[PDB]
This record gives structure tokens, sequence and C-alpha cells, in this order.
């Protein structure tokens, strides 16, 4: 009669990390990759012999910075001359070239110089997310919902669809990341009446605040605000500068000019930063950090909080601006939703909860997974083809 249909997938195609989910048996499964990771770096690396995607690409970045591409989402659907592109290029070790006022990333790959459009790099990330899903499902996957930032324009949305098509995916729909996070919590399933929802999205490098109004399952974007210069990497930087000073005080040595030492310090700082979200202190233990000196120390959550205090407080400025733009008072927000791994920071949660006079924050769905979770919910809805009974 009619053969069983393959599940459709939800993909959060993130700037730094991507995430894939599938809605089956009335629930979402966020799918881990074959290294056991529930999120996959949005990285692609090129060598003389291989093209590596995800963890394999990010794990070899230190010695291959010129041919390991990341942040392609910052280039997608943009002109080479766009001022955002021109500023971002100064921070990237890989080459970005001008092809008819369209940016391309240029690398060494399999004995040749090759240039790729941002959508081609994103199609490589999408191919890995599709394979992660297929390894779990045990069959080929065709259909996907892909999410984008609410502020993406027509060109950025079309280039994201193009990336899905290059990857061999049928793109069911391009949906906004804040809308997907709201769908993850079933905030569009609460019946009749308007609900105002604030999505607080703190990423690795950027911070986005969105205000949505939901009425009978219909979403309207009321306001977007944020800070392009605020993210998890800035907190890592504060810890790096702190420990560089500490090594100077303790050993009378400046490590800041040995890239390996700085990198090993940053890697340990990011892990200590994660530990501090669950513990009140965290040890830092690096063997032979510089000149054969072992660096065995610790940091309290209170000291880390003081180090990033101004950065954490600055998340409330775009919240206030978004509320002015939406013409809403904080008491008029029905739901608060957390998105991004950096929202696990207890002090970030406390500042926002205090701002909203003690209100509960929806954080029960892993904040680095909520967007893919909502996209997976929508993908299953979009492939339904029920024929009405008489
Ligand atoms: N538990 C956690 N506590 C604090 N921060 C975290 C945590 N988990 C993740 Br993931 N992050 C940060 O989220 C960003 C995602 O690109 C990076 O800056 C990660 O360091
Ligand atoms: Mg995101």
């Amino acid at each position: 009669g009619s053969m069983a249909k393959a599940a459709a997938i939800g993909i959060d195609l993130g700037t730094t990390y991507s995430c894939v989910g599938v809605f089956q048996h009335g629930k979402v499964e966020i799918i881990a990759n074959d290294q056991g990771n529930r999120t996959t770096p949005s990285y692609v690396a090129f060598t003389d012999t291989e093209r590596l995607i995800g963890d394999a690409a990010k794990n070899q970045v230190a010695l291959n910075p010129q041919n390991t591409v990341f942040d392609a989402k910052r280039l997608i659907g943009r002109k080479f001359g766009d001022p955002v592109v021109q500023s971002d290029m100064k921070h990237w070790p890989f080459q970005v070239i001008n092809d008819g006022d369209k940016p391309k990333v240029q690398v060494s790959y399999k004995g040749e110089t090759k240039a790729f459009y941002p959508e081609e790099i994103s199609s490589m990330v999408l191919t890995k997310m599709k394979e992660i899903a297929e390894a779990y499902l045990g069959y080929p996957v065709t259909n996907a919902v892909i999410t984008v930032p609410a502020y993406f324009n027509d060109s950025q949305r079309q280039a994201t669809k193009d990336a899905g098509v290059i990857a061999g995916l049928n793109v069911l729909r391009i949906i906004n990341e804040p809308t997907a996070a709201a769908i993850a919590y079933g905030l569009d399933r609460t019946g009749k009446g308007e609900r105002n929802v604030l999505i607080f999205d703190l990423g690795g490098g950027t911070f986005d605040v969105s205000i949505l109004t939901i009425d009978d399952g219909i979403f309207e974007v009321k306001a977007t605000a944020g800070d392009t210069h605020l993210g998890g990497e800035d907190f890592d930087n504060r810890l790096v500068n702190h420990f560089v000073e500490e090594f100077k005080r303790k050993h009378k040595k400046d490590i800041s000019q040995n890239k390996r030492a700085v990198r090993r310090l940053r890697t340990a700082c990011e892990r200590a930063k994660r530990t501090l979200s669950s513990s009140t202190q965290a040890s830092l233990e690096i063997d032979s950090l510089f000149e054969g000196i072992d660096f065995y120390t610790s940091i309290t959550r209170a000291r880390f909080e003081e180090l990033c205090s101004d950065l954490f407080r600055s998340t409330l400025e775009p919240v206030e601006k978004a509320l002015r733009d939406a013409k809403l008072d904080k008491a008029q927000i029905h739901d608060l939703v957390l998105v991004g791994g950096s929202t696990r920071i207890p002090k970030v949660q406390k500042l926002l909860q205090d701002f909203f006079n003690g209100r509960d924050l929806n954080k029960s769905i892993n904040p680095d997974e909520a967007v893919a979770y909502g996209a997976a919910v929508q993908a299953a809805i979009l492939i339904k083809s029920t024929r009405a009974a008489a």
C-alpha cells in the first residue's frame, strides 16, 4: 500500500556549533555524533589528503589555521564589501577573497588552491549533520528543517537553502532560531490568547535577544536586539589574561608569546569555565606550561564572576532595548527562554531572573540543543499528509 516514511530532521546550523534532532515516539532525540558529542563544531578542514568536518576539523586547528574554516555563517548571503565582512576578516587566519563582490574562502586542498562560497562550506557541515542522523536512524534521510537568526534577510535565507540543496537535503522550511526555541517548549501549543516570549541567546561570540508574540500558534517577531561583541569567548579571554598575570606574579615569567602555552591555557580556561557552572571552584592543572614549569592552580566561581562582571551585566542592555522596541514592560513577558551554552552560567541566570523580578527561566531543554529540538518538532509536523475522515 504505502511504505513507511523516513523521519525528517531538525538542524540548528550554528555559527560555532551545529545540532541535529529527530521527533519520533512523541519525543525529540538530539543525536550524538560518533565521538559522543550532542553538538558538532561548524568547522571544515582541508589537507593534502582529506576534507575533515566537525570534531576532526576543530581538533587539528592549532597547526593548520590557514586551511581550517569556521564562522562561514558570518559570510553567508553577504557581499564582500559588507562592512561586517571587512571587520570579521581581520580575526580569521584563513583567506577570504573577492569574487564579483561575493566572499569565498580560499585554502590549500589535495595539492591545489581551492576557493569555496560560504554556502558550500555550510553544505559540508550539513552533510555531516545528515550523516550523524543517518547513523542513528539506520536509513537515508531526505527532509530537513534548517534554522537561521531572525535578523537574516532574503539573500541569507536563500543561501542557507542553497547549502541544504548542495548537501542533498530537501529543505522543508527555513525557520527562525528564536521561533524554534519557543516551539521546543510548546509555547505555540498553549491555545487562544497572546503570549509574549523573550529568547535570551548567549553564544560563543554573539548575543541575541528576541521578543515574539504567539497568538493561536502564529508567531510574530516583535523586536530583536543584541551585542555582536559579547559571547563565551570573551569570558575565556578574561580568564586567560588573569592566569597570564598569575604566572607572572608566581614564576616571574611572561608566557604570552608562546602560542602553544597561551592555547593550552585558553583550552584549560574554557573547561574550568564549564566546571564553574556546576561547582563553586575549579582546579587548573597544566604540565610544563612554559620553560618546564607545571602550572597547578585554582579559581573560585566568585573570582571568575568578578573577572567577567561587566560583561555579564551588559546582557541586560539589549533586553531593555528589545522591550522598548516591542513597547512592552518586563511584567508583560509571559515566558523567558534560554539558548546557548553560555546561559548555563549561574550568574548570567541570576542577573536575568533578578531583572524579571524572580521569574522562572525555561532552561530544562539543554540551551545548546533547544533550537535543533524545535526544528525537529516542526520537521515532523511539516511532513504529515493526513487525509480527513468523512
Ligand atoms: N556549562 C557551560 N558553562 C558555561 N559556558 C558553557 C557551558 N557549555 C558550553 Br557549550 N559553554 C560555552 O558556550 C559557548 C558555545 O560556543 C562556548 O563559549 C562554550 O564555552
Ligand atoms: Mg545558536
